[PDB]
RNA sequence: AAAAAAAAAAAAAAAA
RNA sequence: AAAAAAAAAAAAAAAA
RNA sequence: UUUUUUUUUUUUUUUU
RNA sequence: UUUUUUUUUUUUUUUU
């Protein structure tokens, strides 16, 4: 894939693909095609895999508090033995356990704004807001009118709340698909997850080791060539960008880092 | 399928899933499939669903449908926003892709007479308001944001804006690739038409089987038993289902039709 | 199959179909779907590769048509040129290769498939560009015959729909979706995406080898409870998975003793 | 790294971290990073893991219940990552298991248990949820719910000070063992590792579903003592020892090399 | 002939006929005169 | 025909191989898709599959 | 000896 | 290259 | 006894 | 982890 590189720039100088295509077009590897994105000038967390709003419903006189991922339609479900702060608090402290958050959109409630919620929101680290912000709100709701409908639609045929309750949520995360790819909200949620790890690895990484100046010998010329800044430091190969915007790989023979 | 009729019905006892859900688990019939749920007292992203929108940039109308299940967009930049040009926009977009079901917001121009002879036309399932799928719901704005995105990186290269809306399609299309499968839109769209065309070709449809009654023979049995409702005919066995809600599949030989 | 002739009939007062898709749908003899056809006033009775493309032009009521007809299958596509100048041709060149893959376009010598334009447009797709007299006069015919039966199928319709344009696209729709074709007994539109797929077979399976090059795999051997690895991945089975060791041995690993990771790095 | 060294202070204080998450996570060297959680009253630089056991599969769960403060605490763990989850039972019943059993394989895959032969893992509650579920359930005869167990119980009595009641210092023993440590086999906490081993089955499912009915150069094998031809078959793999096969029925085959014909 | 089916089928139920003797009053072909006795629980297909 | 009659009963009791000593173990199954153990019932054949 | 096309014979499944 | 004998490795089923 | 789907055989013609 | 039945591989020896 020596060769190839300069096709993989020219192509994304003309079409502007992203870099799961061109490592996928070309044969080259994955940090490879990261530089030549990340090289282009127009091209280069994004606030949406850790948002989660949290309501409390009222049925058959006991209190279900639900926390809703605004993205895809993962839904967390539990019992509240009484409608005070406490019970809120250890309730997002699991959810917090559980799932990464960093989001929380709760009404007004005196028990959304009581000190155990801010204490833990502190605790965790968690930017809490409360009040009016978009349209994600009528999805919420559909989610909660689909878990009511679930909930009355197999209620007859178990005896506790909970257990009928446990049942709608599997039903609800692991049995109903539909969307992009055909993905149940289960799977949705794990795939944006891994794809913003990714990223933020490669990024780390790229953008982390890139104060180093390279010289190297391209091809058979003994002159050494540069200085071009590091991007990817390996066991037998580096690849970095010139000040021409070119990227290359070089063996690590062939270069030397200061 | 003889395994499967069974199996497939116990799943419908415990999580009451869908019929679409059960022709893509079990690869059922959609006849079947309808006999199941209809059988059960508590029940009452396919390859031809598209969701169409439209959208403003630089005073000038786009109007964008999007297929939800792969993410194929098709664009075209309407004159004016009258129910006329979205029904000829329709009507070409279902000239070349097979459409069996539309969904759209509550727009004007989505609820005039215009479309409505065109839904009729075509034979299309036409719904508007609230989407009936509880995802796909945020699909298109998605789409609309990204191609806006896109338009961008090439509008400084580019003299009209037809010219940039085409380019910008394209890129999309063919130029960038997915999630779990590494496909782009494209290649994902006609692999489930292809799919999607093997089994109804091995369907062939052309059902017909009205309610003709069945008399089987179950178990020892030696008496006559139904009468049943007749669901699928087959060579080697026959699937019928019982006044009680039980589906069973049969030999030829212990079963007699009046129709 | 007599309680199929109502609806079949009903069937061709909206779309005016062949017999042959008539028998192949209803599943009724080539006689009584002969009679059928004969029955309606208004009715009668190549081997390019892959990304083969044609294009021409027509007048009709003052109006200019382009279609664009795809060679191996005849799947064709129809437009509505307000002026025909080189923009034009070359929007709607841009438009159909928004859709399908354009490898070749044939056209004639007329002054506005010569413009520069054009040639911009079929660069920046990477086309070639074909003008003159094609290699097989079977492409050209069968081209020709395309844009007779367009022509047919817009009088046949046109008395029932008031502009143009709509008349044109259900023309269009008629001819892909409706009437089937020769060999095989396939629509058009059928026909094209088969032969797209099997086309689409070879990359597929070069993105899954290069995709499965990256998978690591943890594995245990015999009874020494030491994990060993990394290892490259061949196969992954419901039972046991087959894995090739760096060192060029393939080693087959039950399920409850592999694991596999795909890392965040490299 | 000057400025990030109270900042690291600081995040330990707050939730005692591993010298493997602070190494990695403000990119300090070991010395340092090994300097800071040394100097801590209730923290050890012990960093000796064991092996995964010997039941590792994606699918593979398992259950414990253990006694602290007069209460009782269900722990569940995932075997192949190391996975926690946590909670307190009203009272050590069959129902209350069955409940917890029913929530836990509500938000993760499980096709699989193990427990032991305790008067509440063999209730009708149990197989239930269990036939509910389609989940395989067994019973009999470990060390890696143990040790977990030992690790939370470590992590409580360290956390314990602060707070006030004893399910706010179970759920953040629990965040702290599944988020700020790291572990071993490409140095990632439990959660991230469950997150990518799930990710990687369904890629793996996806692309090998993908292709089945088309590959290239079909070969004939020779399976067994039978010396008659078979095949043709769809070839996954060619080497130099041996051949991986997989045929139309969808049954994949190791073939040595002698008993395999390349036809292109 | 499609316009005479209706008429066929309308006098094989009124009284049941043979299929030659349906195919010689109405002109129908063979084909579907065989098919309209074909569809009659009451009639076979001898024609010995 | 003895000698025949005696060979085919030889080889039907070297495939049975005797030997079951089953006394009267009780076995709980689950039948159907009732998840409950039912029973208790004596067991008659123990095999492997 | 292998491939393709046309005609003829028999058998199995299905409707009458 | 085929048959026979001895030793070693892995997997499936069964009892603990 | 008639008609559709599948399978197994015979004859003729065109190439290798 | 130990023991029986079956299957798949490696090494050595004796013949063809
Ligand atoms: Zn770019
Ligand atoms: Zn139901
Ligand atoms: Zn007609
Ligand atoms: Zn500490
Ligand atoms: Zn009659």
């Amino acid at each position: 894939f020596v060769e190839q590189i300069p096709e993989a720039q020219e192509e994304h100088e003309r079409y502007h693909n992203n870099w799961k295509d061109l490592k996928a077009r070309f044969k080259l590897p994955t940090i490879v095609a990261k530089a030549i994105i990340e090289a282009c000038p127009k091209c280069q967390t994004n606030a949406a895999v850790g948002t989660w709003q949290m309501d409390c419903t009222h049925l058959e006189g006991q209190v279900i508090c639900v926390a809703v991922h605004v993205a895809s339609g993962y839904i967390e479900t539990k019992i509240l033995p009484r409608e005070t702060g406490r019970e809120t608090a250890l309730f997002l402290l699991q959810v917090a356990s559980r799932w990464p958050i960093e989001h929380l959109h709760t009404d007004n409630g005196p028990n959304f704004v009581s000190a155990e919620m801010q204490a833990t929101a502190w605790w965790l680290k968690i930017e809490h807001t409360t009040g009016v912000p978009p349209q994600s709100q009528g999805s919420v709701e559909n989610k909660n009118k689909q878990l009511k409908k679930t909930i009355q639609q197999i209620r007859d045929e178990v005896q506790y709340l909970s257990t009928a309750v446990a049942q709608a949520t599997f039903i609800l995360n692991f049995k109903r698909r539909g969307g992009l790819g055909d993905m149940c909200p289960a799977e949705a949620l794990i795939n944006m997850i891994y794809t913003e790890l990714q990223t933020t690895t490669l990024q780390n990484q790229i953008h982390n080791f890139s104060d180093f100046k390279v010289y190297y010998r391209k091809g058979a010329n003994p002159l050494w060539q540069g200085p071009a800044h590091l991007v990817w430091k390996g066991e037998g190969a580096v690849v970095l960008r010139t000040d021409e915007g070119e990227v290359i790989t070089v063996p690590r023979r062939k270069a030397k880092i200061i």
